[PDB]
């Protein structure tokens, strides 16, 4: 797998920050900042050769969208998917929640095209709308997939909050093979990992997990407080939240830890290449 360049991921975060500032200060469902975010991600993918689909749905009286991107080729009967929600809450730009995961998945998709990668499994990437209203966009996607198509899913990898300013390195404990793939990557960097417990079923992997699709993912922490033992293994500040700007107006470009964002972007690419071979 390629090393994902941190500067390219940060450039996507800068564009999402400008989009929020030009649209009222947020990228929330039903507000202009959300569709403008979708348009930016779609344009980058279409230029790189992906087949893109916009899936529209209505929630809370307003139109939302999921953006699905398929890399042509690979086995149609074994699909590996990776995704991230693209909406924010209405209090701010949502740069760590979840510009961080959205930008890492987007740069991984661009890296597949730049590398001229031809995977054995078919690759599909998704950016979900309306996650902050209760996983509405990912539930819409799973509820509308025919059973024949659901059975072709080999795994779904989720990236939601991966650049927290006082980070921890948490790996989901769902499918064992996906979990081992991430743990082995961090082992090679000599960075310890812990099992994800703060978010539980509260992100877009839940609808997939509930229908039997293997899932996994990465998380760097939200409102919970980092312990002394955790600061000893990862640095940072014990007694402070992992993300002091969770769902706040201060979840801006300054609310990102570059080391954690780079490590988790590189781990995302490593898992995508490893599991699609
Ligand atoms: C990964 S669980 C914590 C984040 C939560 N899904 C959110 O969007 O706020
Ligand atoms: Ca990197
Ligand atoms: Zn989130
Ligand atoms: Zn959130």
């Amino acid at each position: 797998a390629p090393d994902i360049p941190l500067a390219n991921v940060k450039a996507h975060l800068t564009q999402l920050s400008t989009i929020a500032a030009n649209n009222g200060g947020n990228r929330a469902h039903g507000r202009p900042g959300y569709k403008a975010s979708v348009d930016y991600v779609k344009a980058k993918l279409d230029a790189a050769g992906y087949t893109t689909t916009l899936q529209q749905f209505t929630s809370g009286g307003a139109t939302g969208y999921n953006l699905i991107a398929n890399w042509p080729g690979g086995d149609p009967n074994k699909v590996l998917m990776a995704g991230a929600h693209l909406d924010s809450v209405s209090s701010g730009a949502g740069i760590n929640d979840n510009g961080s995961g959205s930008a890492a998945v987007l740069e991984t998709a661009l890296a597949v095209s730049r590398a001229g990668y031809q995977p054995d499994k078919h690759l599909r990437f998704a950016w979900w709308g309306a996650e902050e209203l209760g996983l509405i966009g990912s539930k819409f996607y799973v509820n509308n997939l025919p059973s024949a198509d659901r059975s072709k899913l080999a795994g779904y990898l989720n990236f939601d909050m991966i650049g927290s300013p006082n980070p921890g390195y948490f790996v989901y404990d769902d499918d064992p093979v996906i979990e081992k793939t991430f743990k082995n990557y961090f082992a090679g960097l000599n960075v310890p990992t812990e099992i994800e417990t703060e978010g539980d079923g509260r992100s877009d992997h839940a609808p997939f997990k509930n229908v039997g699709v293997p899932v996994g993912g990465l998380f760097t922490g939200a409102g919970y407080t980092k312990s002394a033992a955790q600061a000893q293994k990862w640095g940072g500040t014990a007694g402070q939240a992992f993300d002091r700007c969770y769902h706040s107006s201060c979840d801006s470009l300054s609310n990102i830890n570059d080391t954690a964002l780079d490590r988790n972007s590189d781990a995302a690419a490593h898992a995508i290449w490893t599991l699609s071979s």
